[PDB]
C-alpha cells in the first residue's frame, strides 16, 4: 500500500474507528503499541492494511434498492392476519425499509383500509402487500388482485404459490407499459417467495401465451401487455425461503439459496432479460452473523420474519411478544396447519409456554384415525371438549353452522381451534394463553441469544427498525472485520463482532 | 479512495478478458468506469491515464480459514473430508486427498478391527508424513470396542482422530489425548495426538474445549497408562484442537441450521478460550450443507477455521460406494433427500438423512416405524399389510427374518434375543432392524437386485452441488474426483470473496462472472 501516516493504539478507540463505516481505515503495527489505526494517510509510518468506507449500502444488490426505493437490501416478510401490521409497515417504511403487509387471512374490507392507511403515510413507498395463493378459493385471489390494481399497489410479495395462476399473471401483466423509447416498463413489481426450484422456475420465466390470451379476451389486459409479458420474468425478485417460522419445508439456507442462484444464472443466460432477475433469501436470519452469511452467498437481499413478530409494532399480543423474548432455538417445533390440515401439512411454531402444538397434533391424530366425531371414543372426546374446545363438539359445530360427509364435518370443527388459536395470540384473548398458536423459527432463538444482556432483553424495547439496523450495520461491520482479517490483521476478539450495546 | 492511476492499453473492456483477469487470484485488480467503454480492468497501476475506481488485492485460498489449522494438520487447505461409515471414506479416498495435501478422515465406523488395522497400514505406507485422520466413533453400548480402536491407533502412531457421536468424554478418548502429550526441549507442551471433535450440541462442545478432567486423568495414571507429567500437561490443553460444528447433514443429524449453530459454537469457543488462555487457541470449523463455493465462502466468513464436506464425497470415484450408488448420487436434487428411521436407535425415534430418489429405502423404513409404533406385535399387523412387507421389503416371511436374527444375535450378542420377548414390540423392532441394518450394506457393496432398498446417506448439500455442477464435466459421475471438488470449493470461495469485494464497491460485474463455475 502506498500510504503513510502521522493515531493510534488505544483499544477503545480502535473499536470506534473500526465501527465508523463512513471512513476508511489505515492500519499500522509497529512495536509498540503493536496494532495502530488511522483515518487519514498521504500518498512516515507506512500502512500495512486498509479497509475502505463501505457501509450498509454496500450489502446486497444496488438494483434492489433502486427498484424498491429503499435504503437497505432487506425486507420484513409478511406475517399473516395483520401481524405485519399497518404500524409495522409504516414504521419500517418511514425508515426507508421495505415491509410486506400481512394480508393473508384478513377480509377484503380490512385489506382496503390497510391500503388506504399505508398509502396515506407512504405516498411514494416503500411497502409491499402479501398475495397468498389460495388454491381452494380462486375468487379470493382475484379479489385481492383487483384491489391492488384499483389502488395502484405496485409491489406484491407472492407466497404459497405452486406455480402461476391467472390472477398473479394478471397483476403482473396489467402493470406493463411502453416508455417513449419503446422499452418495457414494469410497473407492477412481484417478489415471489419460494422453496422449490420447480416454482422458482415458473416465476423466473415469462408468462405463458395461453393465459395471457385469455386475459386479453376477458378484457383485462391489452394486446401489447400480452406481448410485453412474454419478454419479462414473472417476478423481479425471488425470495428463497429456507427453514422459517410458519409454513415451511425446513430447507437449509446454505443449500437452498445456492441452488436458486444456480437456477438464476441458468435462466438469466437463456433469456438475457435487460434487467437481471434477483434472488434474495430468508429463513434463519436473526443475527448479524446470519445476515452477512446470506449476503456472502450472493443474496441480493435478506428477509426477516420471526424477529419482527417480537417487536412492539407487530400485531401480536403483549403476552405473545413477551413470551417471544424468552423463546430459545429448542423452543420451536413442527405442528399441523389450519390450512391443509387435512393433507398433513405442518408449520413451525412455539412450543414453550403454550400447549398449542400438542393439541394440534392431537387433533390431527384423531382426525386421521376416526371416521366421524361419533366414532371418537366418548373418552378422549370428552378430554378434547374439556382441554381444547371448552365446549362440546356439537356446540362448536353449531357455532360453525351459524357461520353460514362426517370427515368434512370433523375437519370443520377442528379448524375452529386451528384457526382461532392464531387469532387468540394476535389479539391476546385472555384465558386462552395455553392455546396460543405462535409462528416462529430458530431465527428467533438466535436473535434472543445474540441480544442477551442488552437493552433488547426487554420486549418493550424491541423496534423493527432498530433490529433491521443491527442486522444491516452488524453485517457491514463484520464484513469490514473479515476484510482486515483476510489481510492478516490481528483484530482483537472482542472487536470481531457487532453486539447490541446501544 | 484509491491512490493509483492507470494507462490505457493496460486496460481491457473485453468480457472474455475481464473473466480471465478476475479469476487470476494471484494478481490484483484495478477497475475503472470509463465513459466508454464502461467497465475496464487492469493488472498494474501507477500511483499518481485514468484513475482507479475499485480495487481487489491478490488474495487466494490461503486467506480462507485459520492458518494454524493448516500448520497443525500439515495441509494445504483449511478443509477436511469427513468420515463416512463402513469404509465409504475409503483408503483410496484418504490416499487421494492426502496426496494432494488435503485432510480426510477414514471411515472406521462399523468395520472390524483387522480391517481397520489393514487400513492404517496402507494409509501410512502411502502417507508416511500425513495428512490423514481416523474416525473414532463413540459406541455407548460397547466400551471395549472403543478401547480397542484407541489401542490400535496408539500402537500404530495414528496422530489424528476425528471423534464423533460423543455425548461427553470417555476414558478412551481421554487416554488417546493424554498419551500423546510430551515436552519439547524448552519444556513446552507438545500435542502429539490431535483430536477433532465433531459435535452439534454446546454441552458436548464444552467438554472437548476444556481440559481433560482430573478424575479421569488420575485414573489413567493409576492404571499405568499415562505418566504423571502427561496428566499435568493434560490440564493445560484442550481435549480437542478443533471442534467441528456439524449442522444439518447426511446421515445422523439433528438438522441444526448452520447459520445459527456455527455462531453459537464460535461464541462458546471465545468464552472458553478467554478463560483458559491456551497457548494455541482452540478452533472451531464447520460442516453440514457445504456443497458449493457460495456456502464455503459464507462459512469461512462466519468465522470457521475450516470447512467440512461429506455428502459430496460419497459421489466421487474414490468413495467406497457402489457404482450404482455413485451414479445415482449424481441425479440427487436438493429436495431428493429425507429423514428415515435409524437402525441404531430405531426404537427411540432417532432418524437420519438419506436419498429418496431412485431408492425406496426411506419410504419403506418409514413404513416400518409406522407399523412398529402402531401395532402391538407382528401378529397384530393387518394380514395384508404384513403381506406387503414380506413381499416388497423383507422378501421373506417375518418369521424367517426372526429365525435369522435369533441365530445371528445368539452368536454375537444373546442379550438382545433374551430381552426381546416376552415383549412383542422388541421382537418386531429386531425384525425391522434387519432391513435397516442390511440396507446400508446393500448400497455400499452394490447388492444386485436390492437397488430399491439401498440406504444412502446424504443431505441437501449434494443437491446444491449437483445444481452448481449442472452442465459441466461433473455431470458425469465417472469424472468426480474428491480432490477436484475440494479445490473447486476452495478456489471458488476465494473467487467469490473477490467478487463480493468488488460488488460491495459498486462495480457492475456481469452476472455470468459473479459465481465460480466448473
Ligand atoms: C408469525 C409469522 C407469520 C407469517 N405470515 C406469513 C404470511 O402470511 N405470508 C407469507 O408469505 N409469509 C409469512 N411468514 C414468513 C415470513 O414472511 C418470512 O418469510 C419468514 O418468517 C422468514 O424466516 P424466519 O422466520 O426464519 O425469519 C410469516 C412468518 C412469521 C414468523
Ligand atoms: C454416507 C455418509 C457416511 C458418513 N459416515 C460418518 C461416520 O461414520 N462418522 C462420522 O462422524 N460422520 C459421518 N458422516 C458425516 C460426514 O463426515 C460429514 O460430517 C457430513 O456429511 C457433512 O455434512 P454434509 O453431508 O451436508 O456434507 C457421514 C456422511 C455421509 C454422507
Ligand atoms: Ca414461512
Ligand atoms: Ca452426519
Amino acid at each position: 500500500w502506498p500510504w503513510q501516516v502521522d493515531i493510534s493504539f488505544d483499544i477503545e478507540s480502535l473499536g470506534k474507528k473500526l465501527k465508523d463505516l463512513n471512513q476508511a481505515c489505515y492500519l499500522i503495527n509497529h512495536a509498540e503499541k503493536g496494532l495502530g489505526i488511522a483515518q487519514s494517510a498521504e500518498v512516515l509510518h507506512p500502512v500495512s492494511a486498509f479497509a475502505p468506507a463501505l457501509g450498509t449500502q454496500s450489502l446486497g444488490d444496488s438494483n434492489f434498492r433502486r427498484v424498491h426505493g429503499v435504503k437497505y437490501a432487506y425486507y420484513a416478510g409478511a406475517m399473516a392476519n395483520g401481524i405485519a401490521s399497518e404500524e409495522l409497515v409504516i414504521a419500517l417504511g418511514q425508515a426507508g425499509i421495505l415491509c410486506s403487509f400481512g394480508a393473508a387471512g384478513l377480509i377484503p374490507s380490512r385489506v382496503e383500509a390497510a391500503i388506504k392507511r399505508i398509502q396515506a403515510a407512504l405516498p411514494n413507498g416503500p411497502y409491499a402487500f402479501n398475495l397468498i395463493h389460495s388454491p381452494s378459493e380462486q375468487a379470493l385471489e382475484r379479489g385481492s388482485v383487483e384491489l391492488f390494481l384499483k389502488h395502484q399497489v405496485r409491489t406484491v410479495e407472492a407466497s404459497a404459490f405452486l406455480g402461476l395462476t391467472p390472477q398473479i399473471v394478471y397483476y403482473r401483466a396489467a402493470g406493463l407499459s411502453r416508455d417513449a423509447s419503446g422499452e418495457i416498463v414494469i410497473g407492477n413489481k412481484v417478489i415471489a417467495k419460494i422453496s422449490r426450484t420447480e416454482v422458482a422456475t415458473k416465476f423466473m420465466e415469462p408468462a405463458p401465451v395461453k393465459i395471457l390470451q385469455q386475459l386479453v379476451n376477458e378484457g383485462l389486459i391489452s394486446e401489447d401487455q400480452m406481448l410485453m409479458a412474454q419478454s419479462v420474468p414473472m417476478a423481479d425478485d425471488i425470495t428463497a425461503e429456507a427453514d422459517s417460522g410458519g409454513h415451511t419445508d425446513n430447507r437449509p439456507l446454505v443449500t437452498l439459496l445456492p441452488t436458486i442462484l444456480a437456477l438464476k444464472d441458468t435462466i438469466q443466460a437463456k433469456y438475457q432479460y435487460k434487467t437481471p432477475i434477483r434472488v434474495g433469501a430468508g429463513g434463519g436470519i436473526g443475527t448479524p452473523d446470519a445476515a452477512l452469511a446470506t449476503f456472502n452467498m450472493g443474496a441480493a437481499y435478506i428477509v426477516t420474519g420471526s424477529i419482527n413478530q417480537a417487536c412492539v409494532e407487530a400485531g401480536a399480543s403483549e403476552h405473545t411478544r413477551k413470551l417471544l423474548a424468552t423463546t430459545e432455538m429448542a423452543d420451536v417445533t413442527m405442528a399441523p396447519a389450519a390450512d391443509m390440515f387435512e393433507m398433513g401439512v405442518k408449520l413451525q411454531v412455539v412450543k414453550r409456554g403454550t400447549l398449542f402444538p400438542m393439541r394440534a397434533n392431537k387433533l390431527y391424530e384423531i382426525y386421521t384415525r376416526y371416521d366421524s366425531i361419533e366414532a371418537i371414543p366418548a373418552e378422549e372426546r370428552q378430554k378434547l371438549e374439556e382441554q381444547v374446545f371448552r365446549a362440546s363438539l356439537d356446540e362448536i359445530w353449531a357455532g360453525t353452522v351459524a357461520h353460514f360427509n362426517p370427515k368434512r364435518k370433523m375437519a370443520l370443527i377442528f379448524r375452529w381451534y386451528l384457526g382461532l388459536s392464531s387469532r387468540w395470540s394476535n389479539t391476546g384473548e385472555v384465558g386462552r394463553e395455553m392455546d396460543y398458536q405462535i409462528w416462529a423459527g430458530p431465527a428467533l432463538g438466535a436473535f434472543n441469544a445474540w441480544a442477551k444482556g442488552s437493552y433488547l432483553d426487554d420486549y418493550r424495547e424491541r423496534n423493527a427498525v432498530d433490529l433491521a439496523k443491527h442486522l444491516m450495520q452488524g453485517a457491514a461491520y463484520q464484513a469490514r472485520i473479515n476484510l482486515l482479517l483476510s489481510q492478516g490483521v490481528s483484530i482483537p476478539v472482542s472487536l470481531q463482532r457487532w453486539k447490541p450495546l446501544q
